[PDB]
């Protein structure tokens, strides 16, 4: 039984995130999609809203468990009995910070292996931030988000 | 009649921006210098101040039209009958975000072509943000800004 | 403005990525010269005549494209072709660094030539002629990245 | 899930950086094939037999590692080895650009193969077989970057 | 007598910063570790706290002088009779902004030479920001900070 | 402190970019050795004697510059020259990745040698000896990027 954690702010979860978590379930027995509270990022959606959106978005994937956390992600991964930490790698700018976070996590929990997955070309140029910006300007974001997420983002901005 | 839009925050417009818009007028019949309201960026100058500064800075260029907008830039480009979207490419860090914005704009308006122009070596290491920082510390920024802009930035910080 | 633009490269062979870029350029410029470098230093898989014939066939549906070979400096050719626009396809960060060096050098050589960077479809943003040739040489399927005529010529080339 | 993973490369020679990556892969995957490319185009310092023998000796303490040579496309080998995971070591930004091109090409060639990027220790994050060979050829001390058997073979190679 | 300035926010000073300033004292006769007030960065520690922490952290280095400044760093370097400006180069992302700052400083003070030093592999993936984030989540940061700094960060977050 | 610094490279040929870097180094270090690599692997346009003579002429106005050739590892030369400072010119992101690999390797080889990165004028931030030679070989104007003596020698070299 191999347990992987996929941590992030997921404010909100996008098709890019769905792509990564799906690739993770094909590789590992159990995947914990872990939503960081991230108050420093001043998130659009509350932790509870992000958890509900991700639960509904990944309900079709049987080996996905969605959980929120305010803890240090290394402690949360230890407490979830995870030995793999998944992160998606879109481009060079993300990669630089990903190395810092992975080297820090390695110092905090050496047995937790950080692995990087690459999203499809389709989602290689999107982010939660970019989708929110288009949506703040009433631009069509239906293509980039699960149905429930799209509806929730429409509601939040109305 | 080929119509290009050059969108940005232009808070404030710099010689780097003047260089790009000038290169755009040598290539296209009509260039719309489009100033985004950008409230998320908490701009130093109001949209109306940015419009007036850019109007005065580009008045020597006959085929430049300066306009402000709070709309989605793809809708604004459609509404201006533009088929070309100009962006300046200084370095690698800008380029990464430019690809995301251009792929998003392509999804929103496929017939709007994003084109990138490269500024002179002279303005390749400046930004509105950098100029404002030097100016907040009373450093000489006369070299990087049009006269009217320099005067307005002095006034704003006094 | 009746703009003449040049789109230079080795095109060894021409890919769907190059077709995407030259198609975008024809939508904004009146005349586009797709200029094929003799490129001796690189030692191309296809001869210049083969490269020109392939690009001609693959761009025949584009009325404002002219396929031409050249052996001079790409600024000297642009100058003599009366081009004022230099098309460069931009895929990612790694090439961008060399692109800025090339664009500043071209500006020194010919100030009246303006470098314009176009972005290909996400579909072709991660390929190159180099990678396509390597995959094909090693018995990989590259059909999806090439015009049909290029696919046919590449199989014939690798067979012998 | 009884996962089969492949870790391909030229391994010319195998370094402590490669050992670090293959050790991390054995901790998360049931069987790891360390696959050594014939790699003619590059013209390797060590022959394929030498490279295979060195990697075998240097990974002998890892029970779930299989050292194997291959000459086909790395996707064709992975497919025939029934591997569903492709291990790639990630050191820095420069290689990352080529890594995304390689990973998208491998996904086109074999959708059922998943590219996974592992990060080496900070200790090996700034070395390559290329840099190690260059230093050693120029009479520099590379003992710290190599398994002991590799260090012995490299001195013997450079002596003659 | 060669005088170098090592400017930064140092919020708080890390072992990465200690590594750079130590390398600077082996190269130059006198090194001024200059702490920018940086109010735009909303620093965790006041300028006076950052000065005291850095003074205590570098007291073992005889040719280090710690000073705070709210001035333009080019004017401060001129006023300190410095001809060398030290900056540490961790990775690509820092480098891009470092070039802008160095080209700006060169415009402000041409005789001030910006030099870049490379930290040890040990500190190549850390930053004040990253250390503060781990510490906000009660993660162990003793390895990345001088003793006095670690204690002060514990206190501040308690 | 009476600092000895080394500024190594192939200098094939020496450009205004190299002159800018070595001039900045003489302003902060007591003695600067401009060290020219034999560099066989690269196959230089100018011989080592030609490269040394050109750099000598182009730096003659700088009293604390010594032009010297070397064939050893650049750390072995620095050690034997009693240099404690290694000057590296930094132009852009692409070279920076290799610069960190080189600097960490040089630190392993000679801990007492400190790598210092200097920034050239914006004027020379987008050129290289490689690009200059390519332009010149292809009948482009490179006068602006070179010392006058280098410009004269380059025309003579390309003529024959
Ligand atoms: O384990 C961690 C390592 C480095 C940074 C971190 N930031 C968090 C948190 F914000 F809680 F998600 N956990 C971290
Ligand atoms: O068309 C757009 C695409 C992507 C992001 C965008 N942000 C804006 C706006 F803020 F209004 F300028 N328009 C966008
Ligand atoms: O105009 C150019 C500028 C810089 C380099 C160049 N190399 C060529 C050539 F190879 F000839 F096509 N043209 C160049
Ligand atoms: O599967 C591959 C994808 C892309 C390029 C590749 N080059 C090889 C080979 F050299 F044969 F090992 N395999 C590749
Ligand atoms: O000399 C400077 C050049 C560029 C930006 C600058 N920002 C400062 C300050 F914030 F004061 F530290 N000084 C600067
Ligand atoms: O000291 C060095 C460190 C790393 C690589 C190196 N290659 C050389 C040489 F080519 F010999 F000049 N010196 C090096």
């Amino acid at each position: 039984q191999k347990r992987a954690i996929y941590p992030g702010t997921f404010d909100p979860i996008t098709n890019g995130h769905i792509d990564i978590v799906t690739r993770a379930t094909q590789m590992f027995d159990h995947v914990i999609l872990a939503i960081a509270a991230s108050p420093s990022k001043k998130p659009m959606f509350t932790l509870e809203e992000r958890v509900a959106l991700a639960q509904q978005a990944t309900a079709h994937l049987g080996n996905v468990e969605v959980v929120g956390f305010s803890d240090l992600m290394a402690n949360f991964a230890r407490n979830q009995h995870a030995t793999v930490l998944i992160r998606g790698l879109r481009a060079v700018a993300d990669f630089e910070y990903e190395m810092q976070l992975a080297h820090m996590n390695r110092h905090l929990m050496p047995e937790l292996e950080s692995v990087f997955l690459m999203p499809s070309k389709e989602w290689s140029f999107i982010s939660s931030s970019l989708v929110k910006e288009v949506a703040r300007h009433q631009g069509d974001v239906t293509h980039f988000l699960p149905e429930n997420v799209h509806q929730a983002l429409m509601a939040k901005l109305a």
